[PDB]
């Protein structure tokens, strides 16, 4: 009789609510898609166990093109869940799926989950001080996508901190990782010189948030573009102007140079 | 010898993580905090009920002047966990106590859970375009807090959407409504005349986010003031510029006027 956008969470089957557990044990189908974002601690398989149920997979396309062919339908005569890693609502179109619910005469709730989006905070960055946010994408043939520059610029300019998406081509298995994204950003620099990112640039990376022992590292773009932060998904983020509890935790928690303890008000 | 940082998310005892509950039943000792939020739909039995441990509650002086004489001398020799509302380290001083931890020879981890910060995704919003963000806190005595009405002005000027806190009387249990907030926002715009919160403003609602019947409304300001948008906790938005997919959203799934349609976009 309804439809339930479930989120997953960041890492692990786990991450996903009590409350987004016992529902999702009670629906009469189950369907979830794994494009969005990467779950680096889990497989479907032990997703479905703690479910205990069958799960259909669906692809962007499938989603995107056929959402009302595929779910939708179900929703009218059955309880239904669709599933995703975070938060089902943040840094995807998911959003847009309720009205095709609406439309369709299929009454839609929603479950969150841990997110990226606020998981930051174990970065000891303020969050209320992270600007607007963006998502460094892969160049493709001719095209070189340089937006997420300007967006840096914008946040710092006015002390803001900026969250960067990292890529994904779920099909690929490809996961952009912070290391790609700085190499990037560098390039994007000599094209436009505006002194938004160099190689004396802070920058703060996690990776795997979500785990138990996630990483967490903060430095300067030429000792940490070359540095190792595991496996992903990994997220990079550009401070602005730091609050001295803020630098004290990057230095205590993720190994920064002590030298920024010296902010310069 | 851990001390664990589990996030009770966002509205009732079920928005704790399967993660988070786990940990916690294997906690020897369960501390929690319940001073930067609180859990509206639910009770501090209900929550001990779930996690089947006694929960010490500490009060804001707890945390802030004596946490390391509190929690961490049971975490040297056992394993504790430390609940707080949303996600951990959302609340500004969270990441600092982590410090406190390291410097006590503790081991720290953090047990994510569903924040507001990402939860606002349900209004429709796109997440990346959520600038900085604000509290909107109860002015008292001769003292008129407005800083949050700047907040507004820069985020919405670069089209950014700006996310409101509303303020919390912790002990008194007394929630700042949506509708205090507009009135609020109403004469601080009467004082500095910049012309960022007016009748004519659209506005966004989202009140017991969390639960599985959040309210969510979005219309202009002369609309919604006296609108009665249901039971605690309220959290107030003022968007910038909408992508028109934002405002189908809004139409569609916050009964929203068209109006916004063409004016908003
Ligand atoms: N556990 C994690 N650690 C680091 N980055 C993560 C992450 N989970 C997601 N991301 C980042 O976010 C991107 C997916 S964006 C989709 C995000 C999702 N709805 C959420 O709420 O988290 C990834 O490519 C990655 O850069």
């Amino acid at each position: 009789m309804v439809l339930y956008f479930i989120g997953l969470g960041l890492y692990d089957e786990r991450d996903i609510t009590v409350k987004g557990l016992e529902i999702a044990k009670k629906c009469d189908y189950v369907f979830a898609e794994f494009y969005t974002s990467l779950m680096a601690g889990t497989t479907l398989g032990r997703i479905q166990k703690l479910i205990g149920k069958e799960i259909r997979v669906l692809s962007r396309e499938d989603v995107e093109l056929n959402f009302e062919n595929i779910v939708l339908p179900l929703a009218k005569e059955n309880d239904v869940a669709f599933l995703t890693p975070g938060d089902p609502l943040v840094a995807t179109t998911h959003a847009e799926l309720r009205i095709r619910a609406k439309r369709a005469g299929v009454e839609s709730y929603v479950i969150h989950a841990p997110s990226i989006y606020s998981a930051v905070g174990i970065t000891g960055l303020h969050i209320y001080k992270f600007g607007k946010s963006a998502t460094v994408a892969y160049p493709e043939g001719n095209w070189f996508p340089t937006s997420y520059y300007d967006v840096i610029k914008e946040n710092a300019e006015r002390g803001l901190h900026t969250l960067l998406f990292l890529d994904i081509k779920a099909r690929k298995r490809m996961y952009m990782t912070a290391n790609e994204a700085m190499e990037l950003l560098l390039k994007v620099e000599d094209m436009k010189k505006g002194g938004v990112f160099t190689d004396d640039t802070l920058v703060v990376v996690l990776a795997r948030a979500g785990s138990l022992n996630p990483t967490i590292r903060a430095g300067y773009v030429k000792d940490l573009i070359r540095e190792d932060f595991g496996d992903p998904p990994h997220i990079l983020i550009v401070p602005g102007k730091l609050h001295i509890v803020e630098a004290e935790y990057l230095v205590e928690i993720a190994g920064a140079p002590r030298e920024i303890l010296r902010v310069n008000v």
